[PDB]
């Protein structure tokens, strides 16, 4: 793939000193560039090997006309010890247009919902997607609601098949997926069960509490955070609404472990730090990305450990407890370069620690773990 002449000489220096500050990198380029990537919570393990078999979930986005798929790809990530690999796709499912976004539902992760063309958002049953289907691979539903495309998209952790989009039309969705009626050979047609018009401009994410059923946050590029409560009547304005940053805010994240930590990330460069029991006193924030900040997930298993990605090719690995403070950010954990493009998604894999698989917009897959010298300093 065209790299620029900088770009080719920053990532060969970046490849010489892989060697010091990772414990892994795998890399791979896909046929297509894709912009969303989640690894599914199964591990298979094959007894007497020195590795595992998990997946991730991967888009395409096609220059046009090109059909566009929802991907399962999956990966052999090796064991990590304690004193080349393949990645193959497994299944391919014809999807409308690009795959804007896509997340399995935490319940039953056989169904996968997407974001897709012109605001339509697509449910997949996996297992109604196999080598016996007898005709065209159709979505198992399709949710009409939005006038847009758009980008968020959560499935409600506490309540199975309650799903949450947002889209560049200024609304969030709310959808009850009922799956047991899905089968291959027809596409169910649902309508939201409720829609907020809360927003002023494009909503670019959408969370719901992992510990709490009714509680869904929001930010959009009117530089809001909003915290919806969706058992109350949904022309009713939500009972908060920030003024977080003063630029676009991309992307937000919920603490899984601390129920009152979030995260927002922005246009402004910036990560903040926000306590939900008094959502309007910003607690921190975190600087280091040197562009727009647009994506925000925390560690599935290290409560103070956070990760953000950026137009600026890097994902950021934050340390919490590093705040209370000899020249540079102290918090800011690790960063990474590998990628040559800006970076469309990321994810941390939830079966080993401290490994992240991220996407950029050239192509490229990358699995990568950074240096346990780095990470665990403090260990004995």
């Amino acid at each position: 793939i065209d790299l620029q002449k900088t770009i080719q000489e920053e990532y060969k220096l970046w490849k010489q000193n892989v060697p010091f500050l990772y414990d892994l990198v795998i890399t791979h380029a896909l046929e297509w560039p894709s912009l969303t990537i989640q690894w599914l919570p199964d591990k298979k393990t094959i007894p007497g090997t020195d590795y595992s078999i998990q997946r991730l979930i991967l888009g395409t986005h096609t220059s046009g006309n090109d059909q566009n798929y929802l991907q399962i790809a999956s990966v052999q990530l090796p064991n990590f010890d304690e004193d080349s690999y393949t990645i193959e796709i497994s299944q391919k499912i014809p999807h409308d247009g690009d795959v804007n976004r896509a997340r399995y539902m935490p319940q039953k992760p056989e169904i996968i919902a997407t974001m897709g063309e012109g605001g339509n958002a697509y449910i997949f049953d996996t297992t109604c997607h196999d080598a016996l289907t007898t005709g065209e691979a159709l979505p198992q539903a399709v949710l009409k609601g939005h006038t847009a495309e758009g980008f968020g998209l959560c499935w409600n952790p506490n309540l199975p098949g309650n799903l949450a989009t947002g889209a560049e039309d200024q609304v969030i969705c709310l959808w009850d997926v009922q799956t047991q009626s899905f089968t291959s050979s027809e596409t169910k047609v649902i309508s939201p069960i409720a829609k907020y018009h809360r927003h002023t401009d494009i909503v670019n994410d959408v969370q719901f509490h992992p510990q709490h059923e009714a509680l869904l946050a929001s930010v959009s590029d009117d530089c809001t955070l909003q915290i919806h409560d969706t058992r109350l009547n949904p022309e009713e304005e939500a009972p908060k609404v920030i003024q977080a940053h003063s630029k676009a805010i991309n992307a937000v994240a919920i603490n899984p472990f601390n129920d009152y930590l979030l995260a927002t990330a922005s246009a402004d460069k910036t990560v903040a730090l926000w306590d939900l029991r008094n959502p309007y006193q910003r607690l921190h924030t975190l600087e280091g990305h040197e562009d727009e900040v647009y994506g925000l997930e925390w560690s599935p298993h290290d409560e103070p450990i956070l990760a953000s990605s950026s137009t600026d090719r890097r994902v950021c690995i934050w340390d919490l407890e590093k705040i209370g403070e000899e020249d540079g950010s102290p918090e800011l954990l690790f960063m990474h370069g590998g990628h040559t493009n800006r970076i469309s998604e990321f994810s941390w894999c939830p079966n080993e620690r401290w490994v992240v698989g991220s996407l950029a917009d050239d192509n490229i897959l990358q699995i990568w773990s950074p240096s346990r010298v780095i990470w665990g300093r403090d260990h004995v």
